């Protein structure tokens, strides 16, 4: 029952998951002024060179594209983390506007969109098991403005006139999400949570300073999707962004002046 409605909504989600009123919720607004600066925190490393994607779904609230993690393939490590964690999907949450979509925001500042890359700590043995723990995620996330189009991102935006409604997932082998990243791996990265219920706290957010940018036919395919299934109204598959939520104790480091 849980969505992005008038009814449904992140201003309602506490009602089924009273953790979204919880110590370290996602996302957040990033005072850049004010976040800081630490040394000692190591390049980020992506390795995913021998990512295997395998399937694109609709899932009513977004789209994932899903990895094979039974092998450690695509992950993703140093930065501030202390293991290994494996791709497990990325998705995306978007506006109904350019204006708008982003989950994290920097000094107040929303982006068109934003790309999130899930990844487990392999000490957890599974993403069931991972999400369970304090450190059991890592996502990756990497903020998406419109100007010119992402070649990366087109194999992704083809696909999805076959995954429209709920539920329909389609084969998806071969995408290469490093075609994704920006040229800079600066980043932000604070303690958090999943920003859809059951918005367990368990992620170590790690957000890139420098945004990708998409074309808006790009982003206007993804504005095509639905939340509902193929038997139903339209109901189009826009603004499933959780705004930011109050940061709390928490300080968010900066891996860059
Ligand atoms: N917006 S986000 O924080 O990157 C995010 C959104 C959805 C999910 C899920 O896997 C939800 S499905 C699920 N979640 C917990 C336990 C069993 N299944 C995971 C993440 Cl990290
Ligand atoms: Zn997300």
């Amino acid at each position: 029952h849980w969505g992005y409605g008038k009814h449904n909504g992140p201003e309602h989600w506490h009602k089924d998951f009273p953790i979204a009123k919880g110590e370290r919720q996602s996302p957040v607004d990033i005072d850049t002024h004010t976040a800081k600066y630490d040394p000692s925190l190591k390049p980020l490393s992506v390795s995913y060179d021998q990512a295997t994607s395998l399937r694109i779904l609709n899932n009513g609230h977004a789209f994932n594209v899903e990895f094979d993690d039974s092998q450690d393939k695509a992950v993703l490590k140093g930065g501030p983390l202390d293991g290994t964690y494996r791709l497990i999907q990325f998705h995306f949450h978007w506006g109904s506007l350019d204006g708008q979509g982003s989950e994290h925001t920097v000094d107040k500042k929303k982006y068109a969109a934003e790309l999130h890359l899930v990844h487990w700590n392999t000490k957890y043995g599974d993403f069931g098991k991972a999400v369970q723990q304090p450190d059991g995620l890592a996502v990756l996330g990497i903020f998406l403005k419109v100007g010119s189009a992402k070649p990366g991102l087109q194999k992704v935006v083809d696909v999805l006139d076959s995954i429209k409604t709920k539920g329909k997932s389609a084969d998806f082998t071969n995408f290469d999400p490093r075609g994704l990243l920006p040229e800079s791996l600066d980043y932000w990265t604070y303690p958090g949570s999943l920003t859809t219920p059951p918005l367990l706290e368990c992620v170590t957010w790690i957000v890139l300073k420098e945004p990708i940018s998409v074309s808006s036919e790009q982003v206007l395919k993804f504005r095509k999707l639905n939340f509902n299934g193929e038997g139903e109204p339209e109901e189009l598959m826009v603004d499933n962004w959780r705004p930011a939520q109050p940061l709390k104790n928490r300080q968010i480091k900066a891996s860059f002046k």
